[PDB]
């Protein structure tokens, strides 16, 4: 089996992409945020506190005939961001693009964060890190892709998001039409339940590249490009008038800048993310201070190729039996 789902920005900004899913019997359609470094599909639901839910489309289980709550189990999660959710859970069929997995774990949220509570975009998260990071207690569950894998025609599943502009989500196979040149590959440790890897270097625009070894997750659920400090003070001392600004909380840099390009390396292979993918705008509205997209991740403890890097590529996470990543110009 295959399936192929589009992934559109819920903003001008790209600061994340929403997909629909179907859940249920009939179907109950919910766009989510397909999230590569997290390992929970949980929705808003008819069980979400009410003074929670603002604009949001809800699951209800009592609605669906397919649905059975999964008894005794509970889920309860924090993100890097300091987001949270927390809830119940129920077995349900759930189908992406047209790939239909029954008894999927569908986590129901009675708690969210104010920050999910404002994105009134995103109904909740499908996780696609490895199953090992799933909250569920005291059973852990299996993600979509986990449930999906031994189905489809290949154990694999792609990233392919746009800037300002929709993208895709593909299930079991690789779309050949969707990139240029070749796929580069590269290994992947699950130590820590993340698609972690180690980028061979970087240049800032048309800079010599910089060989050196930078181990960190592809995660399409962060916006920005988090790096080493050393690598990030590279970059901004390139834009006149960049600084890092404590009271913001990050690079900032005058809006009247054109900025240069960003290179990370895959293997021998290069990926270029163009200057204008790194503007992330006013830091407040009509401010002539933007703030960046490429951040330090000093406070963090990890890397994040966010969305900033992937949106550059195509980028293939193989779920074979020694998992891998690929990246490919587009
Ligand atoms: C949608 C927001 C950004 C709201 N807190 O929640 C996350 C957090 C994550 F770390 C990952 C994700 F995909 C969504």
């Amino acid at each position: 089996s295959t399936g192929s789902a589009t992934t559109t920005p819920i903003d001008s900004l790209d600061d994340a992409y929403i997909t629909p899913v179907q859940i249920g019997t009939p179907a109950q359609t919910l766009n989510l945020d397909f999230d590569t470094g997290s390992s929970d599909l949980w929705v808003f639901s008819s069980e979400t506190t009410a003074s929670e839910v603002d604009g949001q489309t809800i699951y209800t289980p009592s609605k669906s005939t397919t649905a059975k709550l999964l008894s005794g189990a509970t889920w309860s999660i924090s993100y890097g961001d300091g987001s949270s959710s927390s809830g119940d859970v129920y077995t349900d069929t759930v189908s992406v693009g047209g790939l239909t997995v029954t008894g999927q774990a569908v986590e129901s949220a009675k708690k969210v964060s104010s920050s999910f509570t404002e994105d009134s975009t995103i109904d909740g998260l499908l996780g696609l890190a490895f199953s090992t990071l799933n909250t569920v207690s005291p059973t852990q569950q299996k993600t979509f892709f986990d449930n999906a894998k031994a189905s489809l025609d290949s154990p694999v599943f792609t990233a392919d998001l746009g800037y300002h502009a929709p993208g895709t989500y593909n299930f079991g196979f690789i779309d050949t039409t969707a990139y240029t040149g070749s796929i580069t590959y590269t290994a992947v440790s699950t130590k820590q339940g993340f698609w972690e890897w180690t980028s061979t270097g970087y240049a800032v625009g048309s800079g010599t590249f910089k060989s050196t070894s930078i181990d960190g997750i592809a995660d399409t659920g962060t916006t920005l490009l988090y790096l080493p400090a050393t690598v990030v003070s590279a970059y901004w001392a390139q834009v006149s008038g960049a600084k890092s600004s404590s009271s913001v909380g990050g690079y900032v840099f005058p809006c009247s800048a054109t900025l240069p390009s960003f290179t990370f390396g895959v293997g021998s292979a290069r990926i270029v993310i163009p200057g204008d993918y790194i503007d992330f705008g006013p830091i407040s509205t009509g401010s002539s201070s933007c703030f960046g997209g490429i951040q330090s991740s000093a406070g963090i403890g990890i890397n994040i190729f966010g969305d900033v890097a992937l949106k550059a590529a195509f980028v293939v996470f193989n779920g074979a039996t020694t998992p891998t990543l690929g990246f490919a110009s587009k």
